[PDB]
Parts: C-alpha cells; structure tokens; sequence
C-alpha cells in the first residue's frame, strides 16, 4: 500500500525522486526548511521512495496508534548527516549503532537550523549539506539523561511498557531519540549550502 | 494475520503458552534441545504469541525472501538469557544495545547458536537464585551470511564497491557455522522459552 504522491518505480523497489521546483509537494518541504534556514541556498529536494523501509515503519505506525490509542504519535523532524551516510539512510534508513547527552538512539530536530549545524550536516568538499526531514514515531515521550538504550517505562511497576521517545524537554521539545529500527522514515533529502 | 494454531488471545496482543509433553509442537523442541543437553532436565515449554514482535518479523522475513529470490532464509536458532532480560525478551525482542560482548566476537550484534549446548553454558544462561535457567528458541532471519569480524557493528558488504548492499548476517565458520549475530530489531522473533534445571 505505497503513497499516492509517489511517482512509478517500474516494479522496483528504491528510488530517489528530484521534486520539481515550484510545484505543490517541493513548496510545502521548502516552507519547512526556510521557516528557520532561511539564509541557506537549497541545491534540491529529493523524495525517498524506498517500499521496504515504509512497510516496516508503517506497521510500527499501526502499532503505536493501537497501543496509544490515539494517532498524534507522528512527527515531521530534521537529521543532518555527511554525504558518506547518505546512500546507507537511503536504503537503510536510521542506525543507533553508527553526543547522546539524552540517550543511545538516533537524534532528531524540531528546527531544520538545529541540523543545519556542520557538526551534523558536515559540508562535503563542495560545501554541499545535507539533511533529511524525517517522519518520527515520537508517540508517548519523556525527559532522556546519558546511558539509556531504550526508552524508560512509564510506570517502573510495569517496567517494559515503555515511552516510544525520550526529549529534551517534554512542555518544548527542541530534540527527540528513538531507540528502535523503523521508528523513522527518511522522507525527503535537502541538498543545500550556507 | 496471526498463525491459526495459536490460542485466542481475546484482543490481548501477548500471551505465553504452556505446552504438554506429548504434543509433537512440545517434542520436536525437546529433542532439539536434548540433542546436546542430555545431561539437563526441562521444567517446562512455553510457546511466546507476541503479535507486534510477530507482525514485524514476518514483514522482514517477506522483504529478505522478495531480496534474494528463493532462499532458506530462515533458521530455528538458541539463545541462552538471564531471568532479569526474560521479561524485557519475551515483550520486545533481541535489542543488539543490550549485548553482552561473546567470548568468540564476530561483531557487535545478538549471538543465537545452532546447538542448545553452547546457549546451556551458564556466561548465557544465567541459573538464577533458584537454580532455573532459559534459553529461547527462536526463528532468525540468517539470510545469506559471511563469516563475521569482531568490529562489525552492521553486517558487511557482499561487495566493497556497493558498500550498502549487505550480508543479512555473519556467522563463526561458512562450513560449519555453529552461532549467527544479527545487527537489525525485528530479524529474530522469539518463539518458546524453555526452563531447565541440572
Ligand atoms: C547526532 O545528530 C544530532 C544531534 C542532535 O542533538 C544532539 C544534542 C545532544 C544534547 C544536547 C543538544 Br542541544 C543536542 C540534534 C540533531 C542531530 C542531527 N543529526 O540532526
């Protein structure tokens, strides 16, 4: 069950779709971005269409929203990352084994400005930046401190019913880290510069 | 889309299942297991219908079945644990973050072993203050494997020039492998937790 704004893959599997500028789906991830990068130069926006990481994040989804009942458990985030990682997330999409002040899982930012820092999306010996906006099942959060491999329970009566994330800070989140494989979708790659 | 066989679990999305001796589902494990642990004795057999940890393993295992077009992707694997990680297991799985480092490393992944005997030792699985030990049986998505290295922390390239197209697991020995570590949640579905005593 692939997304209607998806454009044909011939019966493959991955993809990687240059959005044409001006149009409808490019503008609405442009806004995203330039709401705080508005003095970066974006180069392209590129859709991921990878099936198997979908289908796998999707079931998560479905999960959650059982086990929360409610949907609202989807977030729309940044990930800086250097061009080397770049094809891995394509294909693989985010790995907590490859600063964790509030965990050992994969960083997310509410802010395209907090991933837009070099120390995330190292410039490439071009100074071509990369970043990727991330669907993110934050779910049920909490506050994260160093050292944890998973999220914390929720009532340490029942420890393994856990928080799908932990943040920052939970009344204004700036971050997020998810501690699970397909807890993220890499969406949309920004190729950009300073 | 949950096995048939398995027990109504009346819109519970979790359940163990205690299995009777005489049922060939109870027999096959016990002979699996007494294969290599003839000197231990099961307390008992429970099957683990975890729903969620099912649904995301079958979707891996389709993915790695479309991926390498007719294979045996799939084998029935050991893994010896302490009663403190048992809880934690049988909710969410085999979690690479909370590995113990093998003696034997062939990367920094989760360790299933082809015989019972090797999961038996007491470094996995853990007596615990009243003399239990448990060891899962469990269904690992192997794939096609390569002989693994003590610093993978994912699988290696079946191709250095493709560098993301990877080995679905590592083993010890290709000839003989004898243990699999995997590197990805959701390739392992833990499927029956055995008690034995000495
Ligand atoms: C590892 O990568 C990141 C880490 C991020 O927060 C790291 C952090 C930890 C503690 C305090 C603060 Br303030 C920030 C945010 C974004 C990314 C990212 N790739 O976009």
């Amino acid at each position: 069950n692939l997304p209607e704004h998806w454009t044909d893959m011939n019966h493959q599997l991955f993809c990687m779709v240059q959005l044409e500028p001006g149009q409808s789906e490019y503008n609405t991830i442009k806004d995203k971005f330039t709401r705080t990068c508005s003095s970066y130069a974006i180069e392209k926006i590129e859709r991921i269409q990878n099936a198997f990481l979908w289908q796998s994040y999707q079931v998560k989804k479905r999960q959650m929203d059982i086990k929360n009942d409610h949907k609202n458990n989807e977030r729309l985030l940044f990930h800086g990352t250097d061009a080397d990682s770049v094809p891995y997330v394509n294909q693989h999409g985010f790995n907590r084994s490859c600063a964790v002040s509030y965990g050992k899982g994969t960083y997310f930012a509410v802010d395209a400005s907090y991933s837009a820092k070099d120390t995330y999306s190292k410039p490439d010996s071009n100074g071509r930046k990369h970043m990727y906006v991330v669907r993110v099942l934050t779910g049920v959060f909490t506050k994260g401190r160093a050292g944890l491999v998973t999220p914390p329970p929720k009532n340490p009566h029942n420890p393994t019913d856990l928080f799908d994330s932990v943040t920052n800070n939970t009344r204004s989140p700036k971050l997020f880290v998810v501690f699970f494989d397909n807890q993220a979708y890499p969406e949309y790659l920004i190729t950009f510069t300073a």
